């Protein structure tokens, strides 16, 4: 992909879900038309997903230290990647995936 | 220890080594005195040492990133922990052992 990530020829299927429509009380006398009324409705539940990942271990002889992604040492108003006063979770900056080095 | 490290009641033994003294030519007529002359000498070789270490894996639920020891991202005159122009190896700063965090 241009956005990055993995291209796949058989991606994970997409799950589709809908409330089963519940019609309100239809009239007594038959009517040819389809039922235009329904009971306002919504549903809630829990969903769980796991992904088993495979890693390629980093095996390298570079003498000096590498570069690593690390949180700031210095004080700040409030913790990054954590909630704020009013409870709004916030992530300050994007995280690149490339730090460790490899000989071309 | 106060310097840090591990205290031990049976530390690794200390290896001691010496050139076996080689006397120069003593006189023909016997002499009571011990031999005061020797052949100037030195020896060279290779030494190898390995240490099998045990680690306590870090298992922790902290949500936000930790602090990590990482080399500078920004450019510098020359690489740290690596040789300089004239070939003098140099280590810029001490390295503490404590970064990862643990709930007291």
């Amino acid at each position: 992909p241009l956005m990055g990530g993995f291209g796949l020829k058989h991606p994970p299927p997409q799950i589709l879900i809908k409330n089963t429509p519940v019609p309100a009380d239809p009239p007594t006398t038959f009517s040819q038309a389809k039922l235009a009324s329904f009971i306002t409705q919504y549903s809630t539940g829990q969903v769980s997903v796991e992904i088993e990942w495979e890693l390629q271990k980093e095996n390298s002889k570079r003498w000096n230290p590498e570069i690593q992604y690390t949180s700031n040492y210095y004080k700040s108003t409030n913790v990054d990647f954590a909630v704020n006063t009013e409870g709004t979770y916030s992530e300050p900056r994007p995280i690149g995936t490339r730090y460790l080095t490899r000989n071309l």
